[PDB]
């Protein structure tokens, strides 16, 4: 047996990162990626999805998503105009098409068609709260949701706020009240996922899978966020986790903030989410270097 | 000319009154309904619009379309139909096996032109213009039945369809597309006398049907019937251009904020807001229109 | 036999007729007026109130107070600056001091000399939210609050919300939070006090005070009349038509200043904290206005 | 041979006493005045440990009792026995009385009396927002205020707050808007702020004051300490690691009670209303606290 995901994504590097780690574990089954507007388009990003999946010579389906955020202006100061958004290495212009269907649409058909799936959001959730308001039939055949975003201890585009979450807040709170258990990768954990510079050296001269992710991750040690949604899913034991109620803060100065009922004081013992605190640094390094040494 | 017109309801006996109109006057080309959940399901709003299309002889599609609010949860305040006071019978057809979204995205696409008239709370709208910008080219206007300047029905700020999902409504009223907004000071003034009700009763079989879920519960306000009113009589209407706000949290949730000084927001508009109404001719027209039906 | 009233005013031609009201009426006893910053500031509304009283030649104590609302920054477009703020009559340069405490320091040493007092706030509520919280004592001290104020069937600052309360939306929630019974004379009976062109007309010959009080109701220029009908309501609540409810302050958002009645009682479990006014007896308004100068200078 | 006037608002609790032990005594400092404030015990409590803390070093420094409870949000019941709410040492029943003025009107007095003054406000900010708004002519008197409360890195109330800010976050959003510059001296510090075990055992021993803190430090079972720290920073900035920024008070909905840093500089113009404290040398200020109280009784 395979466990069957849906990766829905806004590459830019991170995601590239849990995109090569995806498709190449047998353990996986990555059924779809969809894409969401971010630093860059919904255009580019998808564009990224497309180079990413065609690096590996697989077929499996991208569909373009939504251009903005629910209700939040898109910050034109986070918007990279005429660049790839995802920098460091040539992909060339070889690498397919997108599905006619929007990734709302796309993700609605590959969830239905499941029994039992995982999805496995690391941009903005604005697909993933389009999806539950037009089709929440969709729930019933997600095991859980294991969503790179958020912070329970500081944020990065304010103090109080992470990017994906502060990019769609409404976005996030329709998918944090949706009643679909979530694992949250957030700051917290993405912070401490330290790839040496040894790791990261060693991966230049690995494979050509090495070769590309060096480019990608060296353009701008590096701390590695996305990709610790599949290393969760692949791994869990590295992970100390917390069940926990957490609100999404939608208006005022907190905007895009992840609260975290950290005392279970106001939610009478409820929790909607599995937070991760802490990573086993010294394996993530260990693991994804076995993971690329068995890659193109 | 012919006007092409897209309905979004919660049919509801006021959305009835809406599409009877809508469906009947030959100046409108009513392409498709779609059903938004309110009062009762979307099931049963499905169900209460394919009612009415059926009993005037038509197979204008319907489909249903969303099932709550996008975050406000649905305020439960059993058994009923949502649409009382006549027998439609059995025999009222399908809707479509696609969602109002989806519905909305290809009848919209297939115009260059069209109006879109919202009667429910505005969910599919919302969801609509954020997987399917694109859309908003082919929209000349939105005459959207919700709202008010003087004082709500949920709360005293806040008037029902804004009120159970005021996140849908920030994304229509701040999608780009100009918008008509027939609210609670106009709707509560369209007061449908005594004399009309009664003379609508005895006029044909539409006039029995309207009086029906009319009287089910001296003169009715009628709401959702001004956007088709304002469509055909915009000179029956008083309006002014105004910027508004959709408060979407707090004690005042649902609030439509009106820049009635126009001190906020540059001399920027995004609505034309319906103030008054000129209920004499209301009341006539209505009989004109019924009296022409079957 | 008098019932014993503290007014806390922004003065303003609409605080000027409410002044001139209680000063005058021999069952209601002013013992203190207070000031609030408002369309002009502190020192403007100080020098208004004491113009009032010095025409009534009365020993009535004044005291400033709050020169700004306690978080929402004052609109800039709403200040009338090198004005008056109560202009149509000049009163002259002999109108004396204000106390040396502040307006909340005048409030509690006032409220607290009373076994029970009406409080009269016909400005934003600043200097009441600083009373109720510095002093929180003095609440078992006042039987009511009579405020000017809200509106729940449309604004004047936006559609939502009335002046007083958009001014200083987190004070008046404090004030509506306090537990003192409220009695709301808002925008929905304020718009209905027109005091007729014959009322005006007849005001302006009647006496030297209807002279004064035609000159300031006159100067931009029927007229509503607001803050006055807190003393309408003190002394014929008959010519009203009331609704206890439950209603809250928006303090941020496009709605900002909504006074939020729960017209279902749908929200609240039942419980209320405020008397809502909504309809008034406009004739007999009108009757009393007039009946009530015709007994002044 | 100069000294820096310094005033304290309080709410002891055991780190207000650790902050007025050092503030009391460093012969560089001033303390003018001590105010309290509610917390998780009632205002008459916190005002009692204040006045504890004074008389065990034999001063008369006054104390002046503040505000009961929160401008706004309720304050939360859970966070509040027939308990001191300063437990672990016997100070008896000698300690005197507070003065008959609110802490607001003691503050008023006591910042005018000064050409300058550091204000220390170690509770929730209730008083400062009160004195601010009736007062605003203290500001210019008020070289800085350092502020224990916020954090920019996690909270303790829920993930998003400090229990200071939490407690009154409207209180605390005029003191971040009165434009007086703030040292924010938050969790991102006094989480790292470890008196050790080596440090705690040689306080018991070292003296009266020792013995005393020792009590206080260990009754619950190294120890972080919080208030202290804006003492240590007005000895010892340069024990800090500071950075300007622009901060911001979450007032409402699940964030309540945050300090929101624009840690990117992205959404204020480059303005800047605090010097958030973001380190400390540990170190330096275990070597500091025992070198400080072995001059003590
Ligand atoms: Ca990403
Ligand atoms: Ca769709
Ligand atoms: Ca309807
Ligand atoms: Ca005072
Ligand atoms: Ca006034
Ligand atoms: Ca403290």
């Amino acid at each position: 047996h395979t466990t069957k995901i849906i990766m829905d994504t806004d590459p830019g590097i991170d995601d590239a990162a849990a995109l090569t780690m995806a498709i190449n574990d047998p353990s996986l089954d990555l059924k779809l990626v969809t894409t969401v507007a971010g630093n860059v388009t919904a255009d580019k990003t998808t564009a990224n999805a497309l180079k990413i999946i065609h690096f590996f010579g697989k077929d499996i389906p991208v569909a373009a998503g939504a251009k903005q955020p629910l209700i939040k202006p898109f910050e034109d100061a986070a918007r990279i105009h005429g660049e790839s958004g995802m920098p460091g290495y040539d992909f060339g212009d070889d690498y397919g098409k997108p599905l006619d269907k929007t990734a709302v649409e796309a993700l609605h058909d590959a969830i239905m068609a499941e029994d039992e799936v995982i999805l496995v959001p690391t941009g903005s959730y604005t697909n993933i709260a389009l999806l539950f308001s037009e089709y929440p039939e969709v729930k019933s055949h997600i095991k859980q949701i294991v969503a790179m975003g958020g912070s329970f201890s500081g944020g990065n585009m304010t103090s109080a706020a992470e990017f994906n979450v502060f990019t769609d807040p409404d976005a996030a709170k329709i998918m944090y009240n949706a009643g679909v258990p979530i694992v949250t990768v957030g700051l917290d954990v993405t912070l401490k996922a330290l790839l040496t510079a040894d790791t990261i050296e060693k991966l230049g001269s690995l494979n050509k899978t090495g070769e590309m992710l060096h480019g990608l991750i060296t353009h701008y040690g590096r701390p590695m966020h996305d990709v610790n949604t599949i290393f969760y899913l692949l791994h869990p034991e590295a992970f100390t986790t917390k069940d926990m109620w957490v609100d999404i803060q939608t208006d005022g100065p907190a905007i895009g903030a992840t609260v975290g009922d950290i005392r279970a004081a106001y939610h009478d013992g409820k929790t909607n989410a599995k937070v991760c605190l802490d990573i086993d640094a010294e394996y993530f390094n260990k693991w994804f270097l076995e993971e690329v040494s068995k890659m193109k």
